[PDB]
DNA sequence: GGGTTTCCACTTATTCAACCTTTTAGG
DNA sequence: CCCTAAAAGGTTGAATAAGTGGAAACC
């Protein structure tokens, strides 16, 4: 079982809303629809999608390839459980707009309007603003649907447990080894990062006030660019970040990386990172965390 | 048969997470 | 000058997000 604010936070990170408008000869209006919500994680974290499936009592889980597992909810009657949860515990990222389009599509299909050509047209207008918008095929079939206008989402973090769910998705507990010509040769630096597209710059900035520490780093790769909420000062990590997530527990395999992160934190707090044996212990923990974990 | 929904194997594109080094701050 | 800590500054690839083909299940 999972906490409802924890789940929305995770759904802001991972999770996605789908609207399929598929050409289908056997449909009277020539199109069939499929609506729902889905999350795709590494096989690593299939436990998360089992706890969500069990808390909602809805969703089917299936492999999304060799390295990935998927939780998909499409059965139309079952999306009421999705909508009921997100109405009481709403998303706060730009995905909240994708959710509202999804809810608008729900009302279309609930009123059986998707079986009318006009209802398909409204669904194509909803799809045009949803996620990556219209397909080439749907653009060709509907050259009049042009608005890719996205509503702007701006909400505050509604709950401590929300950030714990979001950090379970976009968080990273990293142990950096700054190599130098010193006697030890390396400086151990704990880094806590939360990554997000520049779509939610104001939400990323708000973390600095919400947690009372950190700063924002802008990264880019060719046409794409994102942000990072970064904490590198150790006193903030020891007094704020670790006590925060120790009281609002994370979920998934990323939790085990946080526990090892705290193990390194106790060692540096004791100045053991200045020694040869203490620095070797930190390296053995860093090797077994994150991409080095044995499962 | 004439339609509609749901499931499941699977793909694609990118936004992530995780990993690096060099430099500056601060005592 | 000495010292380590914190910040600045990237790159990378895959776990994500988002979507697709096909067809069994349904009405
Ligand atoms: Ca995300
Ligand atoms: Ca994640
Ligand atoms: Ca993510």
């Amino acid at each position: 079982s999972i906490n409802p604010w924890i789940l929305t936070g995770f759904a802001d990170a991972e999770g996605s809303f789908l609207l399929r408008i598929r050409k289908n000869n056997k449909s009277s209006v020539g199109y069939s629809t499929e609506l729902g919500f889905q999350i795709t994680l590494h096989n690593k974290d299939k436990s998360i999608l089992e706890n969500i499936q069990s808390t909602w009592g809805v969703g089917v889980i299936a492999n999304s390839g060799d390295n990935a597992v998927s939780l998909k909810v499409t059965r139309f009657e079952d999306l009421k459980v999705i909508i009921d949860h997100f109405e009481k515990y709403p998303l706060i990222t730009q995905k909240y707009a994708d959710y509202m389009l999804f809810k608008q599509a729900f009302n279309v299909m609930e009123n059986k309007e998707h079986l009318t050509i006009e209802g398909i047209k409204e669904l194509v207008r909803i799809k045009a603003k949803l996620n990556w918008g219209l397909t080439d095929e749907l653009k060709k079939a509907f050259p009049e649907i042009i608005s890719k206008e996205r509503s702007l989402i701006n909400k505050n973090i509604p709950n401590f447990k929300w950030l714990a769910g979001f950090t379970s998705g976009e968080g990273c507990f990293f142990v950096n080894l700054i190599k130098s010509k010193s006697k030890l040769g390396v400086q151990v630096q704990l880094v806590f990062s939360i990554t997000q597209h520049i779509r939610d710059k104001n939400l990323m900035n708000s973390l600095i006030t919400y947690l009372g520490c950190g700063y924002i780093k802008k990264k880019n790769k060719s046409e794409f660019s994102w942000l990072d909420f970064v904490v590198t000062k150790f006193s903030d990590i020891r007094d704020k970040i670790i006590p925060f997530f120790q009281e609002y527990t994370l979920i998934g395999t990323k939790l085990k990386d946080f526990e090892d992160w705290c193990k390194v934190a106790k060692l540096i707090e004791e100045k053991k990172h200045l020694t040869e044996e203490g620095l070797d212990e930190i390296k053995k923990i860093k090797l077994n965390m994150n991409k080095g974990r044995v499962f």
